[PDB]
């Protein structure tokens, strides 16, 4: 195999490839989510920007994983990227709820990969996950949580107005 | 006693120690109030910041009192700090009402300490209180009063929306 | 419970709350230690500054833990803060010895919390502890160790002079 | 009397004149104290500078009182300035002890003048004393207290060495 490869199991290599596919699919979902809010009949610029920034970040997460795969002497294998689960994404509350379950899925896959790295006794992979993925997932899910609380507060009172103000004052002005 | 101590009664020294405990407990309450509004299910960043800035200011008020105690030749004695009276703080209106009674308590303790300094004929303590505590308490209670009026105005109309706008436009934008 | 909470056990949440209480009590002890050395009859400015900087750092350690608690979807619960174990702290050697046992206690609590995070298989908490608490504790206990060696060296020869020089040349000039 | 004079009693005017004489005598004592430590057989430059800075400050205290006397429509009356109580001032410990009793005397005279201003119901004089004399006296006596503690610490161990180090490291280097 690789002249470079040391202490890097085939189970972790396969799992890193599965996680690349997940981040790339997560990126594809956020592209869809971003352009839906750019529709003239949805028209919530701040929400479009929030999801297109996440699409970039998830694409960057996969590339980092691909760099790490090569560094360890693993081989990247790509699979088909499943289209997003929805074509239309409803309201900001609906899209934020879909985004938080999407993020909990990715965070579960990270946790599982870490367990595996621990079971395989691979400290570098564990180091890699802690440093680049674990805390960012925790901060992003807390951000999305905060946003779901605010959207519910607003949309509980007056829906159309609530959505506009949130986009205007939290996403276009924070 | 102290080679330094002059015209500094044991009644004032004991009262200054009681007031340090009160400011430190006030700081502890504001820490609690600040982190509650940082909860993903409360999520009102501006309100969290408003209370964490007050926690710092009250901690600073106690340290000033501790410096003055040493300057006068009094001895600092610390007591247990009682945990905050509540774990959950409700709404911004509820937390602002709790904060204003907390502040009126501290201002009453300052007034009482001043009476005592006057009764003990201690002009420097009276000078110290006037210069660093009395006007700041009056300005802060007037600020909190203004905020309670605005929150009631907003929450009288549409509660969830009202709270968001207040945090957005008075505390995150003033 | 929290919409945010994932892989965050109640055992760790409870232990994080216990550790916040410990850092806040550690901060309260260092406040006491700092103001004692500010007494006109102790008068060791450098030692006062050394302990008041630690009081701030421990307060900051607790706030970080409180931020992490919210990020993970845990709930902060505050307890009474026990007053410092002493009112008077003796000599710099006595206060530095008290400070190092205080710090070993906190470092043991960190170690125990990490064991727990490992037993609960919580990589993010372990990541959090390693990055912000573990190395700082090790560097601070080594600093305190170095200072105890120097104070003993000085106070072994000529006590009053030794203490002054240490404050003058290590703490006011290093 | 003065076309300007309002609510300014003859008791306060006389007491302000007595306090000018005291500050001017305090300044004269500190001049003596400063030049003694400039003697080739005493030769403690830092101590000389410490007392000559106090001589200037006390001279400035009297001039402020003289300005306030004119502002209130009182008339300044000067008396003979008694020479300092000693010609030689011993050691730094001896000179610092003499300086602290000198300062407690002046602070007692300030306190007495304030009582009088309160008894005469003269708020401006009380304001004047609080703002310019009372806190500075309290900070200076605490500084002198701290210095007496350090000198005793040093001179308790090894006298000649102790004095040199104090002048070198607290007064020439703090």
């Amino acid at each position: 195999s690789s002249q470079i490869r040391q202490n890097y199991s085939t189970e972790v290599e396969a799992a890193v490839n599965r996680l690349v596919n997940l981040y790339l699919r997560a990126s594809y979902t956020y592209l869809s989510l971003g352009f839906y809010f750019d529709r003239d009949d949805v028209a919530l610029e701040g929400v479009c920007h929030f999801f297109r920034e996440l699409a970039e970040e998830k694409r960057e997460g996969a590339e980092r994983l691909l760099k790490m795969q090569n560094q360890r002497g693993g081989r990247a294998l790509f699979q088909d990227l499943q289209k997003p689960s929805q074509d239309e994404w409803g309201t900001t509350l609906d899209a934020m709820k879909a985004a938080i379950v999407l993020e909990k899925s990715l965070n579960q896959a990270l946790l599982d990969l870490h367990a595996l790295g621990s079971a395989q006794a691979d400290p570098h992979l564990c180091d890699f996950l802690e440093s680049h993925f674990l805390d960012e997932e925790v901060k992003l899910i807390k951000k999305m949580g905060d946003h779901l609380t605010n959207i519910q507060r607003l949309v509980g009172s007056q829906a159309g107005l609530g959505e506009y103000l949130f986009e205007r004052l939290t996403l276009k002005h924070d």
